[PDB]
């Protein structure tokens, strides 16, 4: 006879955004109504001494 | 749609002589402008050994 000793699978591995480090650059924020927003913008008002 | 969500100014951080390093230098006196006719004249007689 042939015999198979045991079946094998990938236990796949997950990563997370917020977890990575790379994320402390990042300042992350969920908006639903996203998919509307056509543009963004900040103005900013300087004043030299 | 379109999103503002930023207005920022400037913050100014001020200057003074007196809490500067430079002013140990200095013997800074705050008198009143009385026309001094150009008293450009300091006479001194400087003991000598």
């Amino acid at each position: 006879f042939e015999a198979i000793f045991g079946t094998f699978c990938n236990r796949l591995e997950w990563v997370y955004f917020l977890t990575s480090g790379l994320a402390a650059a990042a300042h992350a924020i969920k908006f639903h109504d996203l998919n509307k927003l056509t543009t963004g913008k900040m103005l900013f008002h300087v004043q030299v001494p």
